[PDB]
Parts: structure tokens; C-alpha cells; sequence
DNA sequence: ATCAGTCTAGACATA
DNA sequence: GTATGTCTAGACTGA
């Protein structure tokens, strides 16, 4: 991406879906920042993508659903579409890596919104 | 007026605070339809002021506020706001009748939001 | 501090 | 039916 066009860039506008996007990681960014290390591994994983990263974990809630900027979503998912599959439609196409401590399904306490600790598919 | 007057009227749009009226109206019958002829009796005390009429209420929350439509309020304020004096300020511009037996203060179960069961002081 | 505002988990409701 | 949305009391975040 180019100097000029990087500057006009600067002044675009965004969709609806992107600027609720900047919403949806501004609300992870609060909750990782109170845990010790959290931020710094968020962003390891995805600066480093090969590297094995450890999981990056938000409280679940009851019926797993996360609300931000008065949307509802599943918190993998939610994650997964930003920095991985922008099309991603589904929990369906989610499955968990077993490197995985805390996977949706794993109805503990916590889960993992680590997106390098899913695989797309079908 | 006249009935032309009426129907241009009709078609006004109304400013933000006439349309979050009607939410918080919507809100409150929402509420008391659920109560037996709780309606029938609001409407008593609007349709006759010099006739007593019984208190009304809804639950009361922790804070004591209520939210419609993302505007937080007080419920006795908000409803006298609506039928009486639509524009008091705050709850220091309210007292108790002595007929309520669910005032606003009285940090009860239920509140009255009748608003016949209020009156106004310069506060 | 009372006061006021924002955000969202849970509850409820419609599709 | 579960999936998807609406609404607001409570939590929280600042004067
Ligand atoms: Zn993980
Ligand atoms: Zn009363």
C-alpha cells in the first residue's frame, strides 16, 4: 500500500460493518487490558502467525453470546472475522486447534477468542 | 380549533423529546397491561383530576431510576413530565400527596407514577 | 460525593 | 426450533 494512496486513505469513510468492527476490538482491547500479558500475546498471535501462541481468553457468557455496540455474536467468531475469514458466516465453520486451553465449546468459565487457535472449513 | 387545523397537525413531525415521550408511554402501558385494570385506572385519574384516584405503580429499581429508550429518569418525574407539567425540571420540584401510599421517596416495593398523586413546589 | 451517562448481560419476544 | 433481534436493570465510569 502506496504513500499517496496511504494518505487519501487516511480520509475514507468506513462501511458500517468496519466502523462496528473498530467497536468490537476496542471492547476485547478493555478486557484484555486489566489481564497481566494479555495484550502483548493478542498481539503476538497475530503478528506472528506461524509461531504457536497461548490462548486469549474473555469470561463466556451464559448462552455464549457477546453484545458490543448493541450486536450480538459468538465471541470466536466475532474475533475470527476481523483478523482471519472477513466472510466467516458462522460458528459451523469454526472448529478448534487442539493447542486450544479454552475452545466455545468447552463451556468453561472462560473462552478463547486466540483466532490462530481455530481452523476454517466447510 | 378547526378540523383541518387537526390534520395538518396530524402529518407534524415531532422533535426528539415528543417521540421519546411516546416511547416512555409505550414503555409504561407495556407494564401495567400486565396489572389488573391498572390502565382503567390511569385513565381515571387523567380523565377526572378532581376525583381522587388510587395509586398506580410500577417496580421500583435499585437506583430508583427507569431507562426508555436509553434516557435514564426519574419514573415519577418522567410520567408527570408527560400528563402534568411537561416542563418540571427535576424530583426537588415534587412532593407527595398525602393520599400516595407509594411515593417516589418512600423506597418501597412498587411506585406510584400516578401523577394526581403529586403536587408541584417551586424547588 | 448525588448526578448522569454509557455499555451490556440477561430476559424476553418474533421469526 | 434455534436463531436473531429488542429492551433495560445493574454495573460501572466519571462530575
Ligand atoms: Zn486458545
Ligand atoms: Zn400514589
Amino acid at each position: 500500500t502506496s504513500p499517496a494512496v496511504k494518505r487519501l486513505l487516511g480520509w475514507k469513510q468506513g462501511d458500517e460493518e468496519e466502523k462496528w468492527a473498530e467497536k468490537a476490538v476496542d471492547a476485547l482491547v478493555k478486557k484484555l487490558k486489566k489481564k497481566k500479558g494479555a495484550m502483548e500475546e493478542l498481539e503476538k498471535a497475530l503478528s506472528s502467525p506461524g509461531q504457536p501462541s497461548k490462548c486469549v481468553t474473555i469470561p463466556r457468557s451464559l448462552d455464549g453470546r457477546l453484545q458490543v455496540s448493541h450486536r450480538k455474536g459468538l465471541p470466536h467468531v466475532i474475533y475470527c472475522r476481523v483478523w482471519r475469514w472477513p466472510d466467516l458466516q458462522s460458528h459451523h465453520e469454526l472448529k478448534p486447534l487442539d493447542i486450544c486451553e479454552f475452545p466455545f465449546g468447552s463451556k468453561q468459565k472462560e473462552v478463547c477468542i486466540n483466532p490462530y487457535h481455530y481452523k476454517r472449513v466447510e
